[PDB]
RNA sequence: GGGAGACUUGAGUGCAGAAGAGGAGAGUGGAAUUCCAUGUGUAGCGGUGAAAUGCGUAGAUAUAUGGAGGAACACCAGUGGC
């Protein structure tokens, strides 16, 4: 209900990008995506499109109560620094940025190219 | 070419060292994917050139914590080595 520092999950793909703001615990407090607010296709992936989620989720968990947020970037999508400014401009304050894209030692198979 | 000898450079042994993803056997480590359990949380997620199939209110994706299991071994790594 009244929270003052947070995480902040940025899951940006080439297809979608996804906000969740968390408690320090990983407890969900908000969430929005390019698809939740409407956005459709190719728009999706849009920096424009991961901006507007960011600031959504923000406002959300703002209203919630939050005012520090540490953000965690993950994939490859390419709206992950506009979300970052988006956050920074509807008031939470970026602690901190790390990356935690998983990177498999090897590991499993990855799938076929793709035209082949 | 044959026979009877001699010789040490080829060949090999000895002695002294060197490096190595060489091979076989038995264990073991972390990353990561998937699945399972339980939290938080709400409407999408996923995907394409664009879409649709598909998954999701039986609560998905995401997210935190665990547990299971299979396979391959990021960085080192290098017309490097064996």
């Amino acid at each position: 209900k009244n929270i003052e520092s947070g995480v902040a999950h940025i899951h940006s793909t080439f297809n979608n990008t996804i906000v969740m703001i968390t408690d320090t615990h990983g407890n969900a407090l908000a969430w929005s995506s390019a698809g939740s607010l409407g956005f459709k296709g190719s728009k999706k992936s849009t920096p424009f499109a991961a901006q507007m989620a960011a600031e959504a989720a923000t406002k959300v968990a703002m209203e919630h109560g939050l005012k520090t947020v540490d953000v965690t970037v993950k994939g490859p999508g390419s709206g992950r620094e506009a979300a970052i400014r988006s956050l920074q401009a509807t008031g939470l304050e970026v602690t901190a940025i790390r990356d935690v894209t998983p990177v498999p030692h090897n590991g499993c198979r990855p799938p076929k190219r793709r035209r082949v």
